């Protein structure tokens, strides 16, 4: 194991995002989080300007503006 799957030539699926703004969400589907929170497999949602990615073992609505793809 001496190779990283996360290359610059490949960013479709398997994405990471670091929350740069906190999302204190009110609905179950929406992920609540603070600054620093990393998300696994961040992809585009069907909701406009929202993303779906895994946080603490749960996927849901993440504000795209509140996160920055690593």
């Amino acid at each position: 194991m001496g190779h990283h799957h996360h290359h610059h030539s490949h960013m479709i699926r398997s994405r990471k995002a670091r929350a740069v703004y906190p999302c204190e969400a009110e609905h179950s589907s929406e992920l609540s989080f603070e600054i620093g929170a990393i998300f696994e497999d961040v992809q585009t949602s069907r909701e406009p300007g929202w993303l779906e990615g895994t946080l603490n073992g749960k996927r849901g609505l993440i504000p795209q503006n509140y996160v920055k793809l690593l």
